[PDB]
């Protein structure tokens, strides 16, 4: 189906869909009232990525919700791919904007940085963290262009964080969104803050390699060692099991 | 049988022991290729301000080897700094980078 | 019913307020198991300096439980500092481990 | 399937089943013996959850 063509299609329920939202937006409605069916899946992708850009927009209009509100959700999620299901109570369900790319870190970009310069001095609380969606509660950057004080498990006094906006003091949840910081700091003294994810790159071995040497039975009379040294009866097990070669965790 | 899903993007950290004073400025990164801008990393232990959407006086980067001021565009290979620094007060630069 | 994955597995970290002074030394670092010695964060609060890929005098590290100074190598178990640093102030470690 | 029709259902591979246990569970009873074929996925999946 083209971006060309309509920014509406509709409700094929087995006729997958690979979309364009290049010439305009796609407003895309699906199947309504649906009686006792459920267990229909729809299927709708990116041949290419105009999703971004020109957003989607997907609709349950009244009907059978797709979640929650049924409120049309969009997508501008570059890469996407839908799969919801006419699900038995009312429900699309589809899955969290998997773009491929699969799983979902969205618009998180995994690691990521964000700067506060500090101004008017105050602006102890900081709204929104980084810009839409969510904080990851996971963990933290905040800075004083020194690092922050450790945040803690359960908010201290001692570790120096307040979580969002609390009327007086340090809120003793901390929500994603929201954030809080016991100091003013400064005009001129910045505030600077990340969660964490992406986990982190191995560069691993690059070559090495590994060489046994086992002599039999009792003529070692020794047992193995590292990968220097190994024993066994050699006519009664065939074979090798390593951690006879040296190990190491790449 | 497994969800091995998404992708992991790179990390790596080479820190710069400062000398000689001087030193405003960085080369090549990390050796091969290029840094990534976007993310910017270097501390003085005090971890450097942001390179920015809007290069400033604020943010305090050099960007690579202007010839005064510095740079208002930052480049993956050369960073600059504002900054001399001070030897042994040590510049530690990392990347968030897309292949190793 | 979408699936995640996730980060911790492959970034997770721990930090400490010290107290009593002493504490040369940090034990298991984290919990269980290795730390990897390729990357390596200290903190301060200022980000303490490499341990390199050398053991030196510059960098400032104190690996596991060396008798008297601080070992040269680095096992990931257990590490320690040649500092004691003061009550108050906090170290904090972070890790960096793949995962198969 | 429902699960009011068996308390277990059983075999047919490339057959998708959307499953109800509401009524009971469903014991599924995949083949056996299959000889060497292999290649083919069994597809169960819920149109809902029971």
């Amino acid at each position: 189906y083209n971006a060309s063509s309509g920014q509406t299609l509709t409700a094929e329920w087995g006729k997958s869909y690979a979309i364009n939202t290049s010439s305009g937006r796609v407003t895309i409605n699906l199947p309504k009232g649906t009686v006792n069916d459920y267990n229909k899946v729809i299927r709708a992708r990116d041949v290419f990525a105009t999703w971004n850009v020109n957003p989607v927009t997907l609709v349950a209009a009244s009907g059978d919700t797709i979640k929650g509100s049924a409120v049309p959700v969009e997508i501008n999620v570059r890469f996407s791919d839908l799969e919801l299901v006419y699900c038995a109570p009312g429900r699309w369900e589809y899955v969290k904007n998997k773009q491929i790319d699969k799983i979902t870190s969205s618009d998180i970009s995994n690691v990521a940085r964000k700067e506060f310069l500090v101004e008017v001095q105050g602006q102890t609380d900081f709204l929104d963290v980084f810009r839409g969606t969510s904080y990851n509660v996971n963990n933290i950057r905040v800075k004083h262009r020194g690092n922050e004080l450790y945040y803690g498990d359960v908010f201290s006094e001692n570790s120096d964080f307040g979580s969002p906006g609390e009327n007086e003091g340090e809120l003793v949840p901390l929500d994603g969104f929201n954030i809080r910081l016991r100091q003013p700091c400064n005009i001129g003294d910045t505030v600077q803050i990340e969660t964490f994810m992406d986990g982190v790159s191995q560069w691993r071995s690059s070559y090495t390699r590994r060489q046994i040497r086992l002599l039999d039975s009792k003529l070692t009379s020794k047992t193995s060692l590292e990968g220097s040294i190994y024993v066994t009866d050699l006519s009664t097990m065939k074979s090798i099991p390593f951690s006879a070669f040296g190990l190491i965790p790449g």
